[PDB]
């Protein structure tokens, strides 16, 4: 009685009674990121060493193919690409879908923690795809999700049910379910943020930060964890508890990561999991998107280190 | 042409005209990293979720039986076991090894990256072989270094001739240098520290930092990462710059790390790619222990930014 | 543009417009299958060799709780269970499930090929599930194929509309259409039998060996080929053409082969890629089982081939 | 306690005194198999297959590569390269190599188990080095052995303290000893050989054959086995006993196995297991070579059924 990706996926899609096409195309990705994860931990290296006489470009492009290969598919945007792909009619289904191949890449050498992240969307009109056809807020998504490609590799899934996650076996080439229907906590002990950016932070991020060294009702400081994945971040956010931020600075006063394939699958597996997500002023899930690469300002994780922050927000509103 | 862990231990073996005990050692870590690494990926996981027919325990007893096998050691010191193993007579061999067998392991549920760290010293005053023997300074340390479990796996090994990093295909089970001779930068732009324990910072620290957040020469302030793993943290240091830094504080007075098998072998590596690795009052390596789980402060990393806080804290003196 | 099992399973199941049964059925195979392989290639064979301090049991076992965990099945009949093992009604699909989980087991030792053989029938009637469900002769299958742990992984499988062929990558974990709408050859040129059973063969068999080795037209010998595996036989036949037999002799006038789980499945993969599958007397398919265990002398191969012993078996009628 | 083909090469070397220069030979062979393994078993497919972004030309490639890097071989012997290679002098080594680097390549397409040959010989006459250096009887092997690419893969280890099989640990990449000092059978129960050639047999195999297949004292028939992959077949009979034969015929009237890199490697190992190898008129390692791509008839296995042959020679002499 073991549950694998690949069961979950289409008793799911026999519950909601689908033509099959969504499967099809979670499949797709299924088999996109294991993929990826093999590339991540390098096995073949040695051939590139000469034993018998680049990574994010190699991402997007099993990606896209692979997702191509489904059928599924009409519009899909990359981080990687300037310009929205728009599927050929041949294999034009009717999902667009929006990822981030290889988030932390600048990681890559240092052998930090990187994954993907997606967020899938109901082409709604009927008239020719384009890039106004992925620019939906994120409360329209369908489902939306990440890979962790870190000590082990993890597929997290959100969709209108939960969230579930499953753990990569790469003996068999099988995620298996580990975690179901997964919920944060409602107040964590830790919060994450570069402060190497302290000179720049506005007066509420400030005071957050000074509440959680030096907290004012004598309870214990919060620990900092700051990986620089967001990731990596995030899933620990989602499995440990506290709170996760990357407000605006002078690094753009709109903040540096990117609304659709990155803010938006993340504030979704958030919610579905019973946390926040804000920019401070607004839900992340509810902003229009007006640019596929548009950058937005982030804050997620337990909801009472959220709103705590938000009141603070309030106070200097 | 290629260069695999196996040549390249049994070379430097050749040229040192040893007995090949060391290079027995060696081969034996080798293959406990490959083993560890195996276990840390989750292979086989489908077993425990019933496809019918303790991770930091495993590693501990991998490292122990495969190193005993070794018949060239005769003292282990482990974090995980409170006094020292003393091997049997049978197998012994003049080696005294200190390892932590998976440090980060608190970081297992959130995926994030771990590691394994060994010290390696050869037994000198020859009485019986007892813990004392392990009590010696990192300044003795024959060979050292890490394995780290990332994005991918890599073992880092520095001898007195250098440092050099092998990267792990799992494809082939071979370890391949990737690159030779490391050198840390003169200067980083990235400080580690848990800002969590602000509240309890010696004045030199708070100094350094608030120096890192707003430069006096109104320049970039150095970023900043804390993944809360020693392995990733140091790292990255080693590989891209920077530095590290767990200090005295309230709920460790003596620093949380400990000089055996974490601070040592990482002062070693630092200190043999032309880094410092000090206590704030003096170099790590010249400590002489007491105790085989003794704890001490640890700041590590480019020369330069070492430097300037080791000024700081004169300053203070 | 690269066709996986999975993606494959799903078109065909949504081209007949199934309800998604079958094609969880066939999911739970190709994983079943999967985890076998890793298992037979050793993986982890260390621990049972005490690096930290039965193969066809195992096979059995991974099959079948795969296989209840689909919820299609209702019956399963495996040649190591003396009796057919009825499903929980909680799990009770509708399919039978005929298979050998490791066949040629008795060559483990040897490291020969070895392979798993399925076949799968609907229930047909509409009372309690029995040993009677799977009494259907093999013209009634849905579905059969096997998978061969040679010197790669294949997986082939007949249906309705003809033969696949899928290679198992065991990096990512992924069967591979390699192979599409296989057809036998018309005549091969190797035949395939124990000939250390001269003495016990009918005069049929006898002339037939003796035609290939001396041919009476003159013509090139045949050559001979024997692995001692059937799934390696049998599927060395259908790729490069010839003629397997295992006739009656003392072990069993009736032959060794069983019926249900090694014939039937290899007579539909034989005649669905444009071949012959005879007992000498009759087409293999069409035989009415009497019992679950019941052998059979089987002859399979290129049709030229079988039709031409099929005349010799005449001219001894 | 566990014993990798690693750590028991080292001490073997350790023992016999040795500059460590063989030990390095044997070392680069063992990731050269491993090497090979993985190609084998076709990781990576899915790559030819376009997810977007010959086999023994490559192991040729692998060996030579991989056993020049050693530095310790001056002339090399392949099955692929008609003359023999002369490494450069920066990299020679003492060690003449002959191998067949993947052996039952026509059965590759069928997935038939394929192997890869070896024997060392150390270079005498120290005149430049040269093919006539590879021109040295049997008898003057330091060590041979295969690697067989079955159900699993082994590498079986011959040298002149006996006869070692490693299996490989592909979740780790570590052979593993599973036997210890091999010992084949007496007498077997198995005879094989290609019957297709049974026209020109000479008259003491056409006894023989016969003589199995009726036995005088009505004992049981041999029972026939012929995988067609003379490593297969020839791992079958030392491990399970019997005798394996390819005789001289027409179309090969001196054999058509090699006596360098094929007979000659499997017949030091069938020796040394205390079993016999002979061409019939006489013991295959005794055979001084004339040319470097020479054939030679052989017969192997059970001393006692290869003496039963040889007396049947005898008898027509
Ligand atoms: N595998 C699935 N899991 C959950 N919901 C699904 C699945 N497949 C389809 N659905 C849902 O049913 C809708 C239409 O399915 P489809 O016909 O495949 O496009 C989707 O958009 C989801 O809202
Ligand atoms: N593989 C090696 N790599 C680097 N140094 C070595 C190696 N083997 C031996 N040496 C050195 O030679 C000394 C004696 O080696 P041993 O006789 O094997 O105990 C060691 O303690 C090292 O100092
Ligand atoms: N994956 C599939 N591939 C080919 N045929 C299928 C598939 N699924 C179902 N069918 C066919 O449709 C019938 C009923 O499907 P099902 O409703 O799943 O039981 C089967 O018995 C086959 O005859
Ligand atoms: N690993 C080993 N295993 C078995 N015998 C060895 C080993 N190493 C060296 N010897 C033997 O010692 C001789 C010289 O070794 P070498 O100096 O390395 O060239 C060899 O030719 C073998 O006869
Ligand atoms: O390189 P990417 O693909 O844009 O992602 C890097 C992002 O960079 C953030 C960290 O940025 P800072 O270095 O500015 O903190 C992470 O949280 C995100 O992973
Ligand atoms: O779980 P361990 O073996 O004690 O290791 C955790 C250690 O803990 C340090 C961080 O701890 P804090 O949470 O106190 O910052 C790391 O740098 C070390 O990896
Ligand atoms: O051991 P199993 O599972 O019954 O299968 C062995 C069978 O045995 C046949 C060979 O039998 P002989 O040794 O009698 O030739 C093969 O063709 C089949 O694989
Ligand atoms: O393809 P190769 O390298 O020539 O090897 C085939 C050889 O061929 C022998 C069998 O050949 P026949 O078909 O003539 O029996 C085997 O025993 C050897 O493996
Ligand atoms: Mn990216
Ligand atoms: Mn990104
Ligand atoms: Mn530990
Ligand atoms: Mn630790
Ligand atoms: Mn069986
Ligand atoms: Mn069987
Ligand atoms: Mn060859
Ligand atoms: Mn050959």
């Amino acid at each position: 009685n073991i549950v694998t990706l690949t069961r979950f996926v289409m008793e799911q899609g026999r519950k909601a009674r689908g033509t099959g096409e969504m499967t099809q195309l979670l499949n797709s990705l299924c088999t996109a990121v294991k993929a990826i994860s093999t590339a991540v931990r390098k096995a073949g290296i040695a051939h590139l060493y000469g034993i018998a006489g680049k990574l994010d470009v190699l991402s997007n492009d099993l990606v896209i193919n692979v997702l191509k290969s489904s059928f599924a598919t009409c519009v899909l945007v990359t981080e990687e690409d300037k310009n929205a792909i728009i599927v050929e009619p041949e294999k034009r289904g009717k999902y667009v879908v929006c990822f981030d191949p290889l988030d932390g890449s600048s990681n890559i050498d240092c052998l930090v923690s990187i994954g993907t992240i997606f967020g899938i969307y109901r082409k709604n009109s009927t008239d020719e795809p384009s890039e106004k056809d992925a620019l939906q807020p994120g409360r329209n998504l369908v489902a939306a999700g990440y890979a962790l490609y870190g000590s082990a590799t993890m597929l997290v899934l959100a969709m209108v049910n939960g969230v579930n996650c499953f753990m990569l076996d790469p003996a068999i080439g099988e995620f298996i379910l580990v975690d179901r229907n997964v919920k944060i906590k409602k107040k964590g002990s830790i919060y994450s943020i570069n402060e190497g950016y302290a000179k720049e932070f506005d007066p509420a991020i400030t005071e957050y930060i000074q509440r959680k060294k030096f907290p004012p009702d004598n309870s214990a400081p919060y620990g900092a964890r700051y990986v620089g994945s967001m990731v990596a971040d995030v899933h620990r956010t989602l499995v440990y508890g506290g709170i996760f931020m990357y407000p605006a600075n002078k690094k753009s006063p709109k903040g540096k990561l990117r609304l659709l394939y990155e803010c938006n699958p993340m504030a979704y597996v958030m919610e579905k999991a019973g946390g926040l997500a804000t920019t401070g002023k607004e839900a992340v899930l509810d902003i229009v998107p007006t640019d596929i690469h548009q950058r937005a300002p982030i804050i997620l994780g337990s909801p009472e280190d959220v709103t705590e922050l938000l009141e603070i927000y309030q106070k200097h509103a």
